[PDB]
């Protein structure tokens, strides 16, 4: 089998994506922000805590004629922005993009943090990193691919996120058309849990490329690049006026400049990040300081691929026996 469904940005920034997915009998459609850096699929419901919904479609249990309680499950997941959510678990039919998986643990919340709630365009996150990390307790559910992935015709998905535009995950098959030259191929550790893997180093607009180890994460639901503050530096000295901002957390720069670009290789290929996706802007409607697109790492404790680099390659996420991370240009 194979699943194929768009995922649209839900700003004007591409602060995050929304992808649909058909849960029960009849199908609910909620609209998931698919997380290749957790592995938990949750959803606003029926149970969620009313003054904790603000506009979300929920999912409701009772309305569907194959959802089961998991009885004596609990989730409770904590995000890297400090955001949170914890619940119930009901196993039912969820499907992606024409790609159906019977028994998927779908996590009901009982509590969101207000993040959460304040984001009316995310109906709950579809965990895509490895099933080690699931929350839910006493028995630690599987992801929806992890599920999926015997009955797939070959066990990956892909990523081919947009700039300011719509783009694609696909499951079980890679789509030739959509990426230009060849993918290149890279070790995976999945020790901690994340699709963890080297880049070879790194480029700061038509500058030479500096050769070294980067270990990090490839993370869909991240917005933004985190490196080592080093390459942050090297990156932000760039741009005329660019500075660290301890009050607005992070580097800020004159909503006035053009940015370089940023390459970062994936061994001995490069993928390119123009300069606009590096754009986040302003920090405050109307100011003229905007907010970078690539920050330090240096708090969190693991470097992030996240959305802005991502969405500057087609990204296969290989769950063969040993997994395996592509990337291509497009």
């Amino acid at each position: 089998s194979t699943g194929s469904a768009t995922t649209t940005p839900i700003d004007s920034l591409d602060d995050a994506y929304i992808t649909p997915v058909q849960i029960g009998t009849p199908a609910q459609t909620l609209n998931l922000d698919f997380d290749t850096g957790s592995s938990d699929l949750w959803v606003f419901s029926s149970e969620t805590t009313a003054s904790e919904v603000d506009g979300q479609t929920i999912y409701t249990p009772s309305k569907s004629t194959t959802a089961k309680l998991l009885s004596g499950a609990t989730w409770s997941i904590s995000y890297g922005d400090g955001s949170s959510s914890s619940g119930d678990v009901y196993t039912d039919t969820v499907s992606v993009g024409g790609l159906t998986v019977t028994g998927q643990a779908v996590e009901s919340a009982k509590k969101v943090s207000s993040s959460f709630t304040e984001d009316s365009t995310i109906d709950g996150l579809l965990g895509l990193a490895f099933s080690t990390l699931n929350t839910v307790s006493p028995t630690q559910q599987k992801t929806f691919f992890d599920n999926a992935k015997a009955s797939l015709d070959s066990p990956v998905f892909t990523a081919d996120l947009g700039y300011h535009a719509p783009g694609t995950y696909n499951f079980g098959f890679i789509d030739t058309t959509a990426y230009t030259g060849s993918i290149t191929y890279t070790a995976v550790s999945t020790k901690q849990g994340f699709w963890e893997w080297t880049s070879t180093g790194y480029a700061v607009g038509s500058g030479t490329f500096k050769s070294t180890s980067i270990d990090g994460i490839a993370d869909t639901g991240t917005t933004l690049l985190y490196l080592p503050a080093t390459v942050v530096s090297a990156y932000w000295a760039q741009v005329s006026g660019a500075k660290s901002s301890s009050s607005v957390g992070g580097y800020v720069f004159p909503c006035s400049a053009t940015l370089p670009s940023f390459t970062f290789g994936v061994g001995s290929a490069r993928i390119v990040i123009p300069g606009d996706y590096i754009d986040f802007g302003p920090i405050s409607t109307g100011s003229s300081s905007c907010f970078g697109g690539i920050q330090s790492s240096a708090g969190i404790g693991i470097n992030i691929f996240g959305d802005v680099a991502l969405k500057a390659a087609f990204v296969v996420f290989n769950g063969a026996t040993t997994p395996t991370l592509g990337f291509a240009s497009k």
